[PDB]
């Protein structure tokens, strides 16, 4: 309410006067209450004007990024607009007008009428760091695809986008007949930033803590030879390392990391001593599962990138390798009906490449097509991210 | 400070509890305080999340609008996603996934597992109305232009765009020979939407209530043909209708509604009997004012669309048509320095069409260059909006 929002501000202001910085918990509670109060107070004209302001504050940030303006405003203190314009090589009037938008929305501050300064909200834009790369990748790569969606569905019909061909992304790029991978292969720099981005995306999901792997240990004692955990598309093997650190009774040397050859060779050359103790295999999980009869096959944050038919193809190759008692674990969001905001947004972004976040019933459909039955679903603390446990039907 | 902000929230809360209802001014003030709270507590990750939520929500709204979903969701009650999908002729799965984005933020409500309902936030999208038209103008006609700004300034240099030709909008449209008004005026559905949007946001752009016209009604008696008010670029004459309703002794038949040929022809097709009884007239105000000796020439929300020199040239044509007792009235946004929140947003948008928001002093310098003397400036008490009353120097 208005009063409880006031109470959280009074508390913040008092605690700062006491040299006690804000808790992350305290911060999320304050911004959540603000949003609640805004949703209660704002009328539709306020909602829509706030949305339009969001477009122009992002466009202003993008333009000042392009002009290298945030780098020229010093981390502390200020710079005169005239001096900023000289260093940029442009007209002080237009540079000032763009800065004034960000002054009016609290991103920058003016010291007098003559000078401009960073705030905490703009310092991440003044140099190299993951937030600035994440920001630029969302803006440059996704906003035009979002704007192209009405035209996309005009062309293809109001139908769920499911293939690796004719994606919204590739359509936006002008090459719907190519895969996003064929398109990105012609764009070195953008391929570099797409690799930065989705490695940062996997940083946000827990590797362990919500699923008990210890049932592997008695199987590992009964059999000295059976492969234990096969990580299909496991990137640099960090999930396997975390699992085996968590349960030392699972020898990483009896686990298998599968990925693309370029990923495996850099694991062979730079990864830790434990991940190099594992069996490392270049594979194409669209075509093959080479390890036969392992206790566990794990597919983590992969199926979300693909439509139902491509997922069933991936799963059927694994099922063919499974022994009757093997488990296939899918680590992904089991999105709710209706979904919470973060998975709902991620699902919208996945629609541009042919993927989606699946409900429990949708996961049951594709696992059954592949000859599997879901026997448990174990949820993490994060946004319905879960371990789906499957056995042969 | 946080403490003065909390204080304002608390006193707002008390009046509501105490029975007194929120006046329009108090609503605008509370929204302003909530924005100040946002600027004071948001961190970069909150800004990134808000940018992403705004862009995704806008794209979901635009798609569901384009698909006629909001039209098919009943005004109250709920409708099954399957019925909705059948009625719009689309796949229930992709329609649900998009609705789920709006459900997650509270724009739509989901009932049970399979029904969806409007809220007050989405009913504006269900049919044609001024607020929806304002939002569509921003989103369809300007958001793609924001994305062209870096290329535009790489093409023409980092300098304030002040020309009526080669605007960023015309650059994006591919029509270097045309002003923005001409571009819009050549497409019937874009024109129709623009006309409807001119009644929106009366909270920023009031049509009556800040300037007294009753002095015109005596002058009406002094002649039978003398034009009383000439509405230069008056769109569909909404402002003339509002003036003539407020002062019934100004007959609309003695008023002239002027606009581009494509706009004025559409006004003929969609206008009611009242405006069709005025004198409609195609003009080009960059080159002419063809009505000589009218009592009042009104120039409402025109000068904001053009740069200084162009505004002087437009005003000069009108000055040349004025009789000695004529008045030239400029109705427009008048903001401070730096601009307030809403004019700051519009100033950034207007840079794409060669215009800007202005202070009172900036307007005084332009009227002086045009040979006008300002005899009064009558501000709205609810908006940064004024009537600037002028006569020949
Ligand atoms: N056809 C293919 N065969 C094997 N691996 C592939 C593949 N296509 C993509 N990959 C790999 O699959 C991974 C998807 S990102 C998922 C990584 C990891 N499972 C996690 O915890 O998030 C990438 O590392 C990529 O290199
Ligand atoms: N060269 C020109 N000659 C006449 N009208 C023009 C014009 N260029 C733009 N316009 C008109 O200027 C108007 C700007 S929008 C302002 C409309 C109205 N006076 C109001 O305040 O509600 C539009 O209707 C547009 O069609």
């Amino acid at each position: 309410s208005l009063d409880t929002l006031a109470a959280k501000l009074i508390e913040k202001a008092k605690d700062l006067r006491a040299g006690n910085s804000t808790t992350p918990q305290q911060h999320e509670a304050l911004v959540g209450t603000l949003k609640q109060v805004q949703d209660a107070v704002y009328l539709p004209r306020d909602d829509l004007a706030a949305m339009q302001m969001g477009f122009v504050t992002a466009a202003a940030i993008r333009l000042l990024l392009h002009w290298k303006v945030f780098e020229k405003i010093p981390d502390t203190g200020s710079i005169r607009y005239e001096e900023l314009a000289t260093q940029v090589g442009g007209d002080v009037v237009i540079i000032t007008r763009i800065c004034w938008l960000l002054v009016a929305t609290g991103f920058l501050v003016q010291e007098g009428s003559d000078r401009v300064a960073h705030t905490a909200r703009t310092r991440p834009f003044a140099g190299v760091n993951p937030l600035r790369a994440w920001w630029l990748m969302g803006y440059d790569e996704y906003v035009p695809v979002l704007l192209a969606m009405p035209r996309y569905y005009d062309t293809y019909g109001i139908k769920e986008p499911t293939g690796r061909l004719h994606t919204i992304k590739a359509f936006t790029e002008g090459s719907p007949e190519l895969t996003v991978g064929e398109i990105m292969s012609r764009h070195p720099e953008r391929t570099a930033n797409m690799l930065i981005s989705m490695s940062a995306m996997a940083s946000q999901y827990p590797h362990t803590g919500f699923y008990d792997f210890s049932w592997v240990a008695p199987k590992a004692a009964e059999s000295a030879t059976r492969p234990l955990i096969v990580d299909i598309g496991g990137a640099k093997g960090w999930t396997l390392q975390a699992i085996c650190k968590e349960t030392p009774e699972i020898p990483i040397s009896r686990c298998v990391l599968q990925d693309l050859s370029g990923v495996i060779q850099m694991v062979q050359t730079v990864g830790d001593e434990d991940i190099r103790s594992a069996q490392l295999m270049a594979i194409d999980f669209h075509k093959e599962q080479p390890v036969q009869g392992a206790l566990v096959y794990m597919i983590r944050r992969i199926l979300r990138d693909f439509g139902d038919d491509e997922c069933v193809s991936i799963l059927q190759h694994v099922v063919a390798a499974m022994a009757p008692d093997s488990k296939l674990l899918i680590a992904d969001t089991v999105t709710g009906n209706p979904p919470s905001w973060f998975p709902a947004m991620l699902d919208f972004f996945l629609s541009t490449i042919g993927g989606k976040e699946r409900t429990e019933e949708e996961f049951r459909k594709i696992t059954a097509r592949a000859g599997l039955r879901i026997t448990g679903i174990h949820y993490s603390d994060k946004a319905e991210f879960a371990m789906i446990v499957c056995e042969k039907a």
